[PDB]
């Protein structure tokens, strides 16, 4: 049986078990990461880190760990799993306090790690919007994920293997889990960030991008774009680099993978294999 | 020691727990309500109950209760508490499945149900960030999404404010963090329509006493200019009750003192209290 | 062969043709109705030429026939096609000048009169957001529809009869060629028209609830409205009272027709068998 | 008498019509381009074409000609009148289908292309109307839903411009009525991004000119207090070429007279037409 | 020479000048009220006077007169000038204080009442030609058209669009593409025998406006307060704006578009009647 | 007793006033600048001056003086006044005119220049403490905030709420929720090396700003004009604003929340011996 890191615990995944009175379950006051061990090594550990680091601070949560010791954390936990391929789930939230909202009431934070092991598809476009830049900044990876789950019930409803936002102002967001970038006549857009999420993901496939030196804009897009682009493909760390050949039923291409993001899926993978924090 | 409802078992407080692969935890995927009980009655327990079942509903949780035996289950939560003032919370959520998002991966909602043992102003600020908007997160739903609203009180905490009070991205009022907000000017109440904040039980109770004592009152929606140029405000939740605010933005509302027309309303309010509810012991 | 009025002609249905030049067809700059007769009588007759004009005006189009001349054209076509049971298509056009947008340039308008002889639905929101206020009103019944098509594609592709639109604001508008409605707790919830389209089947509606002393409100709604109504229908012209027991996948009620809709469903039949102008 | 292409057919302009029951003409259901014949070529003709395909396949239209037969027909449309000075408008529409929005019921598209025979600035004002937004109807879509447009022209008409001048939602400026916008100030140019108003191929060949001269250039959001700044203002399309714009809301734009900049952008503009294009008689 | 109340001294108006160090000046920051005198006769004197005290209650700022003190300024200040029809500004500003905006370092308020001696034309004949602007209201959360304040530059602005292009009124949308205003005066419309009127929210809450809806309900004409668009004012019957300066003033052209037949409609002229007998009848006598 | 221009004639500052029916008075309708004079020197004079001539074509004022003239103006009341450390205000109003808004009817505007006489305090330890606001930045359709106009109203309802909520300086957000700028400074942000700050397009073009992002530039220093939030505020590695009076301000603390350690960082405080070394070595010599 797998074992959860708990505060420095190890338990097991049957057991491992949160107070009801945690701020984390009662109003998911809390953030998260999600990272990849590949072969024995973890991919972007000190990124993922430093990310969640900054999301807790934009909450204005201290985490009860240095960023040295999260780390040698996370490594632990993969080794007592005996885990070479994986993912990774850590979880910081506010703990228990009083039973209302106020964090100044609530004096231990919890840490939480998780370690489990490890033709196109079909995006939809919702009706939701993404949370608002000014009211819950989609760039926070928090608890509060109600409204990625909102569009994730519309595509499952709606044909759709992948649910795609719009912000407010009508801009292309991203997926419910995953950023979006798009392909026209050999040229690569993908949103800015302000309005989504800063995904590590995308930051690898911006550098691969510009190693290729394929033609790149980080720019706005809207609905014109997506059912005229070339090419599509959605990013994260479960999902890697994920083609997306049909929208709103409209085929993309040949409604095939491209031959752009066939060439990123590729090197992609080359990254995966030869970086990464030693496990063992 | 306490007693929590879980899945219909009572377990004491300190052990009371939830898997950390419920999408309640991981997600916020699910819903609450928060209810009083005053003297072994508990306050507008079915009103409650059915918003809970819409909230679910339109998360697209299937609560696994009916709507009668989430009664009981309340009611026989505070008995075996031996409970007669009391804060109840319910919850149900998503429960565990997939580790990722997809709600179709999760069989088997978790019900759980705390019950807890239960003239000056508040000082209210404006806060900076706007509330969930109603096509992102429609802030009707009493969700376990609630970091809007703590953002806010993080704000009010560091701004000298007891109470966070939001505007929406029209600039619109809305509400407090976790209240509905009323004012009172020159003999008329008006409140914002509920569309961009949330249909408080509490909110509904005092508007049936303003219609009992004839004070004109209107619903619509009210901008800064209208919050700090009233003659009182307050606000209204189950667990504050109604609520006065006597500064806003470090502004004297009135004389400071809570109003004459806000006092009546607590008076009428507190008197339903006290004769209207659900008895827990019968 | 039916026969098309084109401005006091009555021409077959096959040679009913107008010139490529006519600004009605390369901008979509025209006004159009639909308006229905039962068994012999024109239902709502004048409170459709009232509205055509209306739409006219707003686009500074000068119809040139008076209101009771074009009560007597819709009624020669149909008599002249003897007809008793029809849908008629009303359009008013710019008419052809120059090549570009210019309508000072357009001295004729265009008159053309199409008549043609006469389980819930699953409704889905869609991405897209209906015209705004202050950019193409959507009062306007106008020849510019393509607002409305894409929505209808949307539905299309993603399992629905009925696209429903939201606003720039995020209010339920209407559906993509129909007013909205919904019941809760016995309550009847209807969208202001500012964001949609002043209907006359609405207005109807609207009177029967009155007459009826069902519960009533013109109140702004939105998402948490339509996923927790108890009955959902929307109406026009052409599909009068139509219930919709699917939203996004989700069952209204039991699946089937409620109640309230069922009845006024047939309150309505009642109103327009006895009511209307003759036709012959 | 000029000849209009209709899906194959050469038809004189005087009976070149169209079903009433065609959605191009029920609901504006269709695309179109504009392209200019210069001296018995055609300027840019192939972006043309691709814009068309683009916007077909954004409303979901297929256009039943291959891009290289649109090409020929075109030639052969300005080949059967004689022209070489020409102004050239493709369209194509949804077709006819039951009389109802759905355009699965519209099995064939109908292929039409019009050709016609072919200093002091322009007076623009602002509008009232804002331009349609990028989410209800993208600007992009070169459709035949150009009521938008028009509404804008009215109002030009009445309150004394040549040129409407389009803000959008944000109250960013987005384009003229039929043209883009470019504006100068100290030196350096700026225009808007394409999202909020369409991908011109005029504008495209001015930033190539303008990055062949060197003059520092900016794509970027402005907003009216730019416009009523600019040393000079011109706007871009097919029709109008470079048109230099004097007058703002009244307001005089420099001396009056079009601009340094805009002057120079013109002779080099003048030069590329009289060089490059796609031979009609060949 | 009319005399300027300025701080309890009555200045000839040739001499009646507010240092350039006013917050008043430097920044538009006070607030200001228009009331007209009729036939010796202060018309809504009271409501004025409870509006200027709202509005600086909104700017934070303490208006150092008890509002029966500021009625009896505005009243002697007539007096002292011998007017009989009047229109009458009064202006209370931060004054002032250092050279930065902080009104905290501002002690001492400034408060002036300006009186000066109906629009040239027959309103019953000739209205206004409106057009809308490019330019929207000042937004209900970054300075609140409510308030009736020194910064009029929203409104200036509006003004020169109109001056520019052929209106004599310029009209207002909002930021959600509602109709507003007119850059100083309310909007109603006329539609089918019903009259709508934006909610205030959006603009200012007119003191004309509020005696017009009195008017309206006595005559029992259908009345709504709605939001309205573009497509409502381009299709009405008739147009009116309203406020105290030109009290009712009929709109017979928006954007172009002839309103009706291009004269006064039937209701506005009942209404503009009725008002203009409404304030031979009600006022604070000034003598 | 310093002198204030006044139309050419120079006044002493206790007789500085402007008539109250100036619209600029009446209406906040007019424009003005902040320059410095450092040791004999103004800094960025000819730039502060093009930015009130568009400033004034923006709300359509004509200067009555040329660039060359304003220029020797604001150089001769420094030396009236015997300045060599000094903050210069300059402001052209549209003037007097009828008691309406429009400004057709004033022919005459007035051009005013106040010269006046370092925020106390260490600067390289103590920094700021802002607060966000509820209140958006004006928007760029209503009341272009690229203005520097005398209707400061949206600045001073933010200086109000920072007054109460434990600031010392307010924070605007516009209405897309895109971090605009503080109430009269613009504002930059530094994140692992990486300085960003907001387009100019929601807040004004400043020439601190400016002169900022030329040091910035010099030193090699990673460099983005971007659009920004709160989490991006949230989580900034340090914060300063900008801006005439107050130079290059450290910001310290946000809504309660400590930036860095709680005392200006090392960018920042590289920034500020470069600018002030900058305002040593430039401007325009006085005598
Ligand atoms: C985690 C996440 C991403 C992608 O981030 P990576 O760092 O590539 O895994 C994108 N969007 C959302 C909403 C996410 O939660
Ligand atoms: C629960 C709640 C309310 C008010 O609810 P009552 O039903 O009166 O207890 C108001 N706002 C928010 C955000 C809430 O969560
Ligand atoms: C015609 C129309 C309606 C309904 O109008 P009726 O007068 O009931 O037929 C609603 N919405 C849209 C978009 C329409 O075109
Ligand atoms: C066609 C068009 C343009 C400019 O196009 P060119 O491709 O340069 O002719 C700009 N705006 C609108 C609205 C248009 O229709
Ligand atoms: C004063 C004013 C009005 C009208 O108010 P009255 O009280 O009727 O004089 C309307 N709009 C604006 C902007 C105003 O300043
Ligand atoms: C003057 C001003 C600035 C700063 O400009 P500088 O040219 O650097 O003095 C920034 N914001 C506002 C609102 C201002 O008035």
């Amino acid at each position: 049986e797998l074992l959860v890191y708990m505060n420095g615990e190890f338990v097991p995944e049957s057991q491992a078990k949160v107070s009801v009175f945690d701020h984390g379950f009662l109003y998911g006051d809390g953030v998260f990461e999600g990272i990849r061990a590949y072969n024995g090594k973890v991919f972007k550990l000190y990124e993922h880190i430093d990310r969640l680091y900054d999301c807790a601070r934009v909450i204005d949560l201290k985490i009860p760990l240095s960023k040295e010791e999260f780390a040698e954390a996370i490594l632990e936990t993969l080794r007592r799993n005996n885990l070479r391929d994986a993912y990774i789930r850590p979880i910081v939230t506010r703990g228990a306090g009083d039973l209302g909202l106020d964090p100044r009431k609530c004096p231990s934070p919890n840490v939480i790690i998780i370690t489990k092991p490890w033709k196109g598809l079909k995006a939809i476009t919702v009706a939701i919007r993404r949370n608002a830049i000014d009211s819950l900044p989609p760039n926070i990876k928090s608890l509060n994920y109600l409204n990625n789950i909102l569009a994730k019930i519309e595509a499952n409803a709606k044909g759709g293997d992948e649910a795609i936002f719009l912000d407010h102002n009508g801009y292309i967001s991203e997926g419910s889990g995953d950023n979006i970038f798009i392909v026209k006549n050999g040229t690569i857009t993908t949103p800015p960030t302000l309005n989504n999420l800063k995904g590590i993901t995308r930051q690898v496939v911006i550098e691969l991008i510009n190693e290729l030196e394929i033609p790149f804009r980080e720019a706005n897009i809207g609905l014109f774009d997506l059912y005229s682009a070339d090419e599509i493909f959605v990013t994260g760390t479960a999902a890697e680099i994920a083609p997306v050949t049909y929208i709103d039923g409209r085929t993309v291409g040949n409604g095939k993978p491209g031959k752009v993001t066939k060439m990123l899926m590729e090197k992609f993978r080359e990254r995966t294999e030869n970086e990464g924090v030693e496990i063992y």
